[PDB]
């Protein structure tokens, strides 16, 4: 069963409420486990920055925690540049349903950024529910057109392989990282109870516990 | 003179004499030198891939032989995976030209990358000259709103703190990845004519050179 995260940073934390329901229903629809991870606009909880959520994302989805993140800021464009800066996080970015669809055919990543503010006025949850339908609609990268599946699916396998290179792997990353920068990122109540329950990297977990 | 690459790849080639007309309109306004380095739709030309577009953005950008890369695909989501996937670079992915002004502003990095196929249809160009005006308009990472500069800023400046620790060096990856993939990307005559005339590090003209 598909494990999917939501992860909202401080601005738009505001508005999980609604991406959260939004996201659910769609979530619900396939049968998937939703996991609410990132900040639900509640008083005085912990913080993060779109920039956390791409350390937050890498750690979840790098320990298979969970196998989608969804997540996004304002325009949706930080959220996007900070998970992309890790190992083995591809996350898309998205304004319309059709866009959704695209990216799981033809990219067919982990991860997925949204726009939470600009374009995101009255009737909004209308738009979001009917993005994540597509999104999820069918296995990903099927491709599109279904003509084009294999020189898609050749240039998503040569950026994993690529991506194998460019980034520092996970260990090493959260070895170096500013310590009090990762503390704050995994201090949340909810990170804090559903990651060490799911996560699956054994050495990952015994370096984050302390 | 602030020094502008446009690259584009296999997929998009046949638009880039629009795009090229569209962007050069703009930095001609902004008295900018444009590069064309990636495919030009020219029969028998150099192929890339737009994986092979985030190396040689990356190889640009580190180098200084470009301040700013232009890019994109069909969605623009591929060029915009693999570009954020270097050390150095920073992509944001922009549809409308509010979208391209609030990158310039919040973000403020080195990359964008536009779809050239969904939503490109009539009045294609007039909507891309317009992106391309906006994108440059004003000082990047000024803000916005103006009252939101310092933590927009400031993020900003973690994120490229992040991407020091999270990202291989340059040099290692150009060690380390497929030699034919590099080789491949680096063949097409402009970018040898170019690049070498305008990199300032010498350590990888060196060897690339061979």
């Amino acid at each position: 069963a598909m494990k999917i995260a939501l992860i909202n940073e401080n601005s738009q934390a505001s508005k999980n409420h609604i991406i959260y329901d939004s996201l659910k229903e769609a979530t619900d629809k396939k049968g998937y486990q939703l996991f609410n991870y990132g900040m639900r606009g509640e008083e005085g909880e912990s913080q993060l920055t779109y920039v956390q959520n791409g350390l937050m994302a890498a750690i979840l989805l790098n320990t298979k925690a969970v196998d989608f993140v969804v997540t996004g800021c304002g325009t949706g464009v930080g959220a996007m540049l900070a998970l992309n800066s890790f190992p083995g996080v591809v996350c898309g970015l998205a304004v319309d349903p059709t866009d959704a669809y695209l990216y799981s055919q033809i990219n067919g990543g982990n991860a997925l950024s949204i726009p939470y503010a600009k374009g995101f006025g009255w009737g909004a949850e209308l738009t979001l529910k009917l993005m994540f339908e597509r999104l999820f609609a069918e296995e990903m990268g099927g491709g599109y057109p279904r003509e084009r599946v294999i020189p898609e699916q050749r240039n998503a396998r040569i950026l994993n392989e690529v991506k194998q290179i460019t980034h520092n792997d996970l260990m090493t990353i959260l070895k170096i990282i500013d310590q009090d920068f990762l503390k704050d990122t995994i201090s949340g109540k909810y990170f804090q109870e559903y990651f060490f329950e799911n996560c699956q990297d054994d050495e990952v977990a015994a370096y984050l516990k302390e």
